């Protein structure tokens, strides 16, 4: 239920032994990326989806419809991390990506068990989630390894950020209060990936990283915007 | 998204031209079946699922989780009518089953489109819905044609009966009021199939028909009961 | 306040020493009778009276108006049990009926004390409650002793059944929640009378018993239906 | 069911032709009486009964229990006017009291019809309502005619005064809003009887009038206070 | 926060050592004054201001607007007590008034600190509060010392009286429930001043005292009536 | 009481004739400033103050307490524009600042009239609002004219931006819905001042402008944060 893709302490082995989950430093690429897309994050808060979460009035059909699509996304995201692991020549990143794929596998049992979804091929994605997933797959299979940390960061940081923002706007007895509880708290998975990414920032083009991060943030916005248009 | 599987007037052609959807007569097999399972129907009203619908407090995860499983069930149900048509004892029933399969195809667009489900094989059914679908497939492929009308009747009459019962218990401004609107009103699909069944009443063993209808009703109860157990 | 007409353990004396209040067996006349009237019970749940109880919106004038009439009914019901005791030649039934009259006397203090009602003759019954009470009196004074157990069973079983059904539909903080509390729980009085009746089932015509039980159930429905028509 | 005991225009004939229902003059005995008991009226507003009316949370058993007792009170009140007419000091007052008895008869249809009460003798009054009715019967049968106008005034003015005070405190959609609608508006019955009283003001001892009015007001308070004690 | 102007035990020194805060006797000038203005108090309860307090719907702009004006009033009231102390030749009243001015100073820190108000001259009073304050100042500076106890009594007794009246009408979870809590309880300050005043009742004209008290009560009503007319 | 400080068309005369209030271009200094402080704006949304506005539960004492301080701030702000006009580097800016002072005078009627505040000197500002006003006075009197446009922009854009964000989070029937209505819509005053600023962009140091705008934004945050601490 708790939505996290962090690598747990028990799997911080080998080259990952010293990987930390503390908040990245102010001058990190992680905060540079986030700060640059903050206008998009605010637009996410302005969607009918999140206004419905806070009010308790989100159409249960919109909620469920998006959950199925998020299953599709997460099934593919796990495969993207497996691809990134296969394609990495850097041993630390191979181990990191392999462990991230395992974290996705663990989280994804909610889709298999609670939501009765077998695999991505048994779903028909909407255009926006399909485009988003295809973009991530492109990054995983075609770009340098550290860009995978960039493109996957929005989905790991944005959701807790939204949850922590909406906490004080979502009454504890309201119907979608569970969304806050499942997603909110310290975004340790995001921070952990931010701390991994910082160690490779010299190996990538930061203007490219900005573009990739912004593009993924724009897809998050598209997905949430379209989620409540059931027409 | 009106939940109906009725054969529309435009498709009542050939052998089906004179098939009516008026309420079956009091002495029909249709009412004999329904009246004998009324204790089960009352227990469906006592499930946490329907108490949640009426109060507007059903967990959206329960609602969605069950909807995915109903997609599985309806995808299979369509295939069962295709099987029954292939096995049909006469041309009238072949046409009836083909028309029912098409009505399922039309309704099933909601599962493909709104719920993003491709096909039954891409879902992992829970035990109760799997057992139910397997039972319907057994009837379609192994028993005489008229028993298909019997086994498929509960899902066509029960849901409207529940909606119509709960209408006065479910406030018009409540979150799951849509359930009443989409399922309630005159159960013309059920009446239509009861009227078809009545024409083959002399062709079947009424005690076996009761057993089959009661089994399907019991599965509806089991499915609705298990729907809110997300453990 | 707790609405029960059971004979308490302290008055299970003499021939009644061994009378049990456990649930009657599945093959009992008690369940045969109930199962046969279940459609009527469902119609009772569809009345504006019970929809108002569950919603907390029942007009307090309708509530009170029916309570006065129920005082009339219960005053007469006590007298009917006294009649049945007088008219019984079977010693066990004489003792049973005498004890039931005493249970009615005890319950009826709520009408004398809380509702300020002196006796039936000081009230003007509505047509439906008058007809119902006259029917019970006819059974008591004109038919064989065991039919008195039949005709009085609906009022003892239906109300707890309704309360137990509506429990999960009636919020604990709503205005008529007390109705659930006063009437719900194990229907021990009904079961006890069912266990008495079973011992005489060989002495009556079961088709007649069905008719009597169904008629009383139909009166319950009439009374509840008319309760909210204050025009 | 507008609660009024006013003599309608159609019955203002003979000696009553010119009787007005305009607000009594500031210097009238009517206002002298009312103003002197205003502390009691304020205490009626502080009862649990009226706090329940305003909040919509008055126990329906308290509402109904008191209504039965008000039936007792009004059945007797009608008889008191009949007595006062028999004892009347002059023809004008005979006609006034007869007209008031008929207004009670008209209003009392609500007790016979909606509340199913036959007559006072079929009710068991609580202590406070019994004491109050006995006091009114004492005035009607033992004191000079004009004092009847004095003792019966509280029940005609207080209830509208309470309704009009609570109007702005009782939401239009609340369960006991009907109380405001049925009792509020212009207290024309009270004004009418005040205007009759004023014509006999020189015939009575104003200190005795104050004692009598204050006693009746104190009984209204005691009745409303005890109404919610269902112990 | 607790709105009291009582002199605390620690400042009951000198001539004030024996001053009590128990309820004044029934025959006191205090109750004579209050009883005579009770109709005005009831009109205060009928204002849109208090209907808004009880309902939780009072416009926060009306609430705040009046609070600023009450700061003005209380700033001036403190000065009035200082004037009364200066102008008193009776040593007990000098000490009393001096201590009352100190109680006002203590209460008035809420206006300085929470409401950011420096002094009366920095505010622009509405007509009604200005007239009220000017009347009090006239009494303080131009009439015999004991009349100061008379004119200041309404503001000390009326507010707790209103709070204690509205307690049972103001839900504990409603937005202005704090008003009840801050103002309600035993009106010890009012009683204390009533007990002081009783010792000088022989030294003033009680018809004049009535006029002064009634005039101040009428100003309270004017102030509350105008508070919600922001046009 | 629409909160706007825009110069109305009737006062766009002389040098101001062609001043527009259209949205500034994407490359303007206006948007550069705003975009750089967006993290602060998001933190304003996270204050207890705005969570209270959206929920309708903001303590009316917090609302009013802050309103008094905003009066202080606006009284001073008007004086700051008067100072800036006296110090103006050219005639166009002299006219602009004079027009802005008049717009403040017009708006400030709400503080004089509804809130009964005479002038800044009659208020005791809290620390944060004092610091903020002192900073604006420093800019007006000590720095080059165009920086006045920079420091005063946050209070003109932030409030509408907040209102427009919270519109979909604040129910139309909620107690502080008026806040959305009075502050929201098109921020034409802010756009107008941004368009004036843009004409002097070559006259200022953009890094200093960012520092100044960021300081004012940080003060808005501090003020809103401290507003609900009534300790």
């Amino acid at each position: 239920r708790k939505r996290t893709f962090a690598i747990p302490a028990s799997r911080l082995t080998g080259r990952l032994t010293t990987l930390k989950s503390d908040v990245p430093a102010a001058d990190s690429l992680f905060w540079k990326l986030w700060n640059g897309s903050l206008d998009t994050a605010v637009q996410v808060l302005q969607t009918d989806y999140f206004k419905g979460i806070a009010a308790g009035t989100l159409d249960p059909n919109a909620y469920g419809s998006l959950m199925v699509q998020d299953g599709y996304y997460c099934f593919r995201g796990r495969d993207d991390y497996a691809t990134a692991a296969t394609c990495a020549q850097d041993e630390t990143l191979r181990e990191f990506f392999k462990a991230k794929a395992k974290s996705y596998d663990e989280y994804n049992e909610t889709y298999h068990q609670t939501w009765h979804l077998r695999e991505a091929s048994g779903l028909i994605p909407g255009t926006d989630i399909k485009d988003y997933a295809d973009y991530e797959a492109y990054v995983a299979g075609s770009l340098a390894s550290p860009y995978m940390c960039v493109v996957m960061l929005p989905c790991e940081y944005l959701w807790p950020w939204i949850a922590n923002f909406l906490d004080g706007y979502t009454p504890t007895n309201s119907l979608y209060r569970f969304w806050i509880e499942w997603n909110g708290g310290t975004p340790n998975g995001a921070y952990q990936m931010g701390n991994m990414l910082e160690q490779y920032r010299d190996k990538i083009d930061e203007d490219k990283a900005v573009e990739i991060f912004n593009t993924a943030m724009n897809y998050e916005l598209k997905v949430f915007t379209s989620s409540t248009i059931l027409t």
